[PDB]
C-alpha cells in the first residue's frame, strides 16, 4: 500500500470521481468525512462508522491536545487503536478551533496562545504526529468574514508563513513523511487575487492535497460558490481538493460541481442528535408530531439499517423520550444518507451523467 | 412452540436451573431481564442486547402507557414490532410504578388514581395485552417499608383481590389466554404468617409463575434474604420463581440460592451510564483517574464485545466527556457482564457445583 496516491477516474466539467491509497485504506472520492469530536463519532462504533459507507474520518487537534492529551493517545497506542478505527483519519490543525473555541487567545507570528497553551505550526505538526495521523493538516489563520482586502491580505500571507513551517516540521519527522501525507491550507476571504496568491505559495511549497480554507464562515452559500468558481482551478489540479467544515448536501453538490473532492461537517451528526434526518425529499425533523403515527422508514429509498427496521413513529417516540437510541438511530441514518449521497455522486461523475443528478436531485430536494 | 412450558434440569438444593418455552423464544433460568425504559433497553440496540445472551427483556406498562400510549402502540403493531425486539417481552402490571413515580395517587377497591389516569387490574391486563407482553404481570400494590403487621395485611389482601380480577381480566381476552403467560405477586411485607397467605391466594387462583414482590424496598440484603428463606418455598415449586428489582451480583446469587429464577434491575444499564462497570473482582468506577492510562479491558476474563476491542483508557476518556459512546460500551458490557454470571449460575447449578461457584464468586468479587 502507497503512502498517499491520488487516482482521477472520470471528470465531468470542474467535478472529479477517483481514489486516494494510503497505508489504512482506500478514500472514494468525492468523500465525506463523519467528523469525531473528542476522539469518537457521536453516537456510534467504528464498525457502524464503516459500516455506512465511510472510508476515512476526521479527528479534532485542538480538543484531542486538551483531553486527553495528545502525548497520553500516543503513550495508548495512537488514536487509530484509542478508538478502534483502523481505516485513514485526517486530523485538523487546530488552527481554527483555537479561534472559534478558546475563552482567550493571543496571535502572533510565534502560533496562537490560548487558554481551554500555545500552537505554533511545529506544535500542531507534532500533536498530528503524536495522534498518529494519516492526513495531517498545515496549521492555518482562518480570516473572519467579513474583512477587508488588506486584513485579509495579512491574514492569509501568515497562513502561508505557516504553511512552510508546517512542511518543514512535517518533513523533518521521518516516520511521519514515510507513512501520512500533509495538506496545504488555501486563504485570502472573498478575495481573487489573494486566493490566488495562497494557491501559488502553497503550489511553490508542495503538499499532497490542498484545502479550501476561510470560507463556510457566514458568508452564504451564493457567495461560498463564487469563491470556490475561481478558488479552486488555481488548486494543483492532480492532488485532491478538500472543503473543510461544508456542509448541507445541496452545499456538497455544489462543491462537488466546482471542483471539491473532500468534505467534513457535523451536520449529519448533530442535527441527527437534535431530530433532523435527511431524506431525498429534504431535511425532516422526526420530533413533529407529523411523525407520531409514521410507520414508514426515515427515507424510504434509504439503504441503510436503520430503514431497514425501525419507523419514523419508533425514532419520533426515541427522540422525544431523550433516549440514547434515538441519537443512535438518527447519527447512523443521517452519516449512511451522506454516504449515500457520495455515492451517488461518485457513480453520477463516472457515468457521466453528474449534471443530470445535481439537477434531479434539487428539483427533489427542494420540491 | 408453547404458550409457556417450564421445565427444570437440575437443581442443588433449593436453586434450579431449567428453561421456559414461549411462542416467541426459550428464556433460560435463571434468568436476568434487562429493563426497557420507555421501549427501550438504554443505549442498546436490540440486536446487542440479543448479543449479550439476553432472551427476554422489561417492558415499562407506567411508562409506556403515558408515552407513546398502550393504544399508539397497538396501532403500530405492538411494543416487539415497535422496538424491534422479537422475542419474549415481560411487562410490569404498573402497581408499583403508579406509586413510586406519579406526581399524586389516590388508591381504594377500584385501583390507583393518578397525575402523570386509573390503573386497575382491569385496565393493567388491558395496556398489556395492548403491548403485546408475552409474560403479563397481575396488578398489585407494594407495600411501603417498614409496615405495621395491619397494614401489611390489608395490602396484602388487596393485591390478592387485584390478582383473582387480574387472573378474571387475562383470562376474558382469548388472544391474550392463548399466546402470553400470566404471573402473580407475593406479598405481606417481611411477615412470614402474611406471606404464607399470599402464597395460598395466589396458588388457589392459580398463575404460571409467580413473583416476590414488596422485597428490594429499603429491607437491606439480610433482611431480604431472610424473607426470601420462608417465602419462595411457599411458592408452587412446578412454576417460575421471579424477584422483581434486584439486583446487585451479590443479591442475585444468594437468590438463586434460596430459590428465585427471574430477576430485572436497573443496576446494569443505569450505573453503566454512571461510570460504574461490573467486574469479577468487584464493581469498578471507571471516571477514576487510576484507569486514565489502563489499557486492559473492563474487565480480563469477559467475553464482551466491549472487552475484545476497547480499552479501560478509553472508555474513561468516553464517560468523562460525556460522550453518547461511553454509555453505549458501559452498558453493553455491563448487560453482557450479567448475562456471563447468568451463565455460570445455570451451568454450576446443572453440574452440581453451584455452592461451589457462589463461593468462588464471593470470595473475588468482594477481596
Ligand atoms: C463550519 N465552517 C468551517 N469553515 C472552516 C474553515 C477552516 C479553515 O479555514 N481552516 C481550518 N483549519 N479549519 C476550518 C474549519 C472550518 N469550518
Ligand atoms: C427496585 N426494587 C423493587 N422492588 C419491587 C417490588 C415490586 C412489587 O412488589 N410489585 C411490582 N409490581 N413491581 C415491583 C418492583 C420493584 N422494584
Ligand atoms: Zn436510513
Ligand atoms: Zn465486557
Amino acid at each position: 500500500r502507497p503512502r498517499f496516491s491520488f487516482s482521477i477516474a472520470a471528470r465531468e466539467g470542474k467535478a472529479r470521481t477517483g481514489t486516494i491509497e494510503m497505508k489504512r485504506g482506500v478514500i472514494r472520492t468525492p468523500a465525506f468525512m463523519p467528523v469525531g469530536t473528542a476522539a469518537t463519532v457521536k453516537a456510534l462504533k467504528p464498525e457502524t462508522v464503516r459500516a455506512t459507507g465511510a472510508d476515512i474520518i476526521l479527528g479534532n487537534t485542538y480538543h484531542l491536545m486538551l483531553r486527553p492529551g495528545a502525548e497520553r493517545i500516543a503513550k495508548l497506542g495512537g488514536l487509530h487503536s484509542f478508538m478502534g478505527w483502523d481505516r485513514p483519519i485526517l486530523t485538523n490543525s487546530g488552527g481554527y478551533q483555537v479561534m472559534s473555541l478558546s475563552s482567550l487567545t493571543k496571535q502572533s507570528e510565534e502560533g496562537v496562545t490560548f487558554k481551554s497553551h500555545m500552537l505554533s505550526p511545529e506544535r500542531s505538526i507534532e500533536i498530528q504526529h503524536l495522534l498518529g495521523s494519516d492526513i495531517v493538516m498545515a496549521f492555518d489563520e482562518c480570516t473572519p468574514y467579513p474583512a477587508t482586502p488588506s486584513r485579509a491580505a495579512s491574514s492569509m500571507e501568515r497562513s502561508m508563513r505557516w504553511a512552510k513551517r508546517s512542511r518543514d516540521a512535517f518533513d523533518s519527522r521521518k516516520e511521519q513523511a514515510e507513512n501520512a501525507a500533509l495538506f496545504g491550507i488555501q486563504q485570502g476571504s472573498v478575495f481573487e487575487n489573494l486566493r490566488q496568491q495562497s494557491a501559488d505559495a502553497l503550489a511553490e511549497i508542495g503538499f499532497d492535497g490542498y484545502a479550501v480554507g476561510g470560507l463556510a464562515v457566514g458568508e452564504g452559500q451564493d457567495e461560498m460558490f463564487r469563491v470556490l468558481d475561481f478558488s479552486v482551478p488555481m488548486l494543483p489540479d492532480d492532488k485532491p481538493h478538500y472543503l473543510m467544515g461544508v456542509g448541507k448536501p445541496d452545499d456538497i453538490v455544489g462543491a462537488v460541481e466546482r471542483g471539491i473532492d473532500m468534505f467534513d461537517c457535523v451536520l449529519p451528526t448533530r442535527s441527527g442528535r437534535n431530530g433532523q434526518a435527511f431524506t431525498w425529499d429534504g431535511p425532516i425533523n422526526i420530533r413533529n408530531a407529523r411523525f407520531s403515527e409514521d410507520l414508514k422508514p426515515l427515507d424510504s429509498e434509504c439503504h441503510c439499517a436503520v430503514c431497514q427496521k425501525w419507523s419514523r413513529a419508533y425514532i419520533h417516540h426515541l427522540i422525544r423520550a431523550g433516549e440514547i437510541l434515538g441519537a443512535m438511530l438518527m447519527t447512523e441514518h443521517n452519516i449512511a444518507f451522506y454516504q449515500q449521497l457520495m455515492q451517488k455522486i461518485r457513480d453520477s461523475i463516472s457515468e457521466g451523467r453528474f449534471s443530470q443528478f445535481a439537477q434531479d436531485f434539487r428539483a427533489r430536494y427542494f420540491a
